[PDB]
């Protein structure tokens, strides 16, 4: 039932999960004045060289790649977490026009789309006892603006045609998430929350300073996907975003001065 239209988006998800409007809820606006660099704050551990990615699946709200999460494979270690992170998928947030899209806002400012690697703590044993603990999660998040092109996201952008409506999915072996990078690992860092329902206030959020490049035709890929499953009248799928939230008693902090 929940969504992103006038009648059942983010404004509406309070009914439902009424968590929606806790003391940690995200994304939030990241003001880079008030973030304070924390020099106790390791260098974030991105080890994905064993990473073994299984399908692409469009689940009515973004389009996700799954990776076998059976073992540690891909994992997520150090900058702020203690632990080691699985990687369980990524998937997107974007808009209907390169002027919004990301959840994250940085001094304001929204980017064309927005990009999550959700990883669950290993402590747990699996991802819905994680979603369960205030550190049960971490989320790597990153920044698209539009420019040149990503060559490392062509291979998603290339099969966006064989998932086009809710429930289809596909084979999609021997992906490297490692070409969705970039240079640098500089990041912010704050206690949040699952930005879509069930909204548990189980993340960890790491969000890199440095945006990625896409290109205008990769982005309108994005864009030609659609909400509904097959046989529905047609609603594409974009501004699957939901907006920042109150910070409320929450630091942000910067790993990089
Ligand atoms: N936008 S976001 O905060 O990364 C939430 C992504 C959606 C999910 B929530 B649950 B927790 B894990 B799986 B399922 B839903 B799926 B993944 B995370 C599970
Ligand atoms: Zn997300």
């Amino acid at each position: 039932h929940w969504g992103y239209g006038k009648h059942n988006g983010p404004e509406h998800w309070h009914k439902d999960f009424p968590i929606a409007k806790g003391e940690r809820q995200s994304p939030v606006d990241i003001d880079t004045h008030t973030a304070k660099y924390d020099p106790s704050l390791k260098p974030l551990s991105v080890s994905y060289d064993q990473a073994t990615s299984l399908r692409i699946l469009n689940n009515g709200h973004s389009f996700q790649v799954t990776f076998d999460d059976s073992q540690d494979k891909a994992v997520l270690k150090g900058g702020p977490l203690d632990g080691t992170y699985r990687l369980l998928q990524f998937h997107f947030h974007w808009g209907s026009l390169d002027g919004q899209g990301s959840e994250h806002t940085v001094d304001k400012k929204k980017y064309a789309a927005e990009l999550h690697l959700v990883h669950w703590n290993t402590k747990y044993g699996d991802v819905g006892k994680a979603v369960q603990q205030p550190d049960g999660l971490a989320v790597l998040g990153i920044f698209l603006k539009v420019g040149s092109a990503k060559p490392g996201l062509q291979k998603v952008v290339d099969v966006l045609d064989s998932i086009k409506t809710e429930g289809k999915s596909a084979d999609f072996t021997n992906f490297d998430p490692r070409g969705l990078l970039p240079e640098s690992l500089d990041y912010w860092t704050y206690p949040g929350s699952l930005t879509t329902p069930p909204l548990a206030e189980c993340v960890t959020w790491i969000v890199l300073k440095e945006p990625i490049s896409v290109s205008s035709e990769q982005v309108l890929k994005f864009r030609k996907l659609n909400f509904n499953g097959e046989g529905e009248p047609e609603e594409l799928m974009v501004d699957n975003w939901r907006p920042a939230q109150p910070l409320k008693n929450r630091q942000i902090k910067a790993s990089f001065k």
